[PDB]
């Protein structure tokens, strides 16, 4: 099996915004999590073919990655703060779908949550 082409990152059909929470998203969430020890496994796309891993698009249908999400970011691609948010959320579950509780990668993602929520928890004003 080959990979899956991975998630659209720009799209000129959406309207784009900058809005301070967007910003925040990228400046200190993404910028934090990013630079943590146990980043390195969701900082690009699942390479399903590298990894020899046949049956990981075949449960995950949704896949989601920094990677990703930070050009997404860096294009515009989001209009709300929730649909980059849900894209985290995504990733991590993702990760706790595949792999078994207490698996290394698991406990790697479980590190990156909680930064997440609590920058999340910092989130600025609507405006
Ligand atoms: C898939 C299931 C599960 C799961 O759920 N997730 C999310 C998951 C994800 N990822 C992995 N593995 C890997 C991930 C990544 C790598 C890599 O080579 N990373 C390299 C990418 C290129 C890097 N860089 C360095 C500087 N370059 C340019 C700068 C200098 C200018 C840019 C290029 C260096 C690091 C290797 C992996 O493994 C060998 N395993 C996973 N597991 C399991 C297998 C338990």
């Amino acid at each position: 099996s080959m990979n899956p082409p991975p998630p659209e990152t720009s799209n000129p059909n959406k309207p784009k915004r900058q809005t301070n929470q967007l910003q925040y998203l990228l400046r200190v969430v993404l910028k934090t999590l990013w630079k943590h020890q146990f980043a390195w496994p969701f900082q690009q796309p699942v390479d399903a073919v590298k990894l020899n891993l046949p049956d990981y698009y075949k449960i995950i249908k949704t896949p989601m990655d920094m990677g990703t999400i930070k050009k997404r970011l860096e294009n515009n691609y989001y209009w709300n703060a929730q649909e980059c948010i849900q894209d985290f959320n995504t990733m991590f579950t993702n990760c706790y779908i595949y792999n078994k509780p207490g698996d290394d990668i698991v406990l790697m993602a479980e590190a990156l949550e909680k930064l997440f929520l609590q920058k999340i928890n910092e989130l600025p004003t609507e405006e």
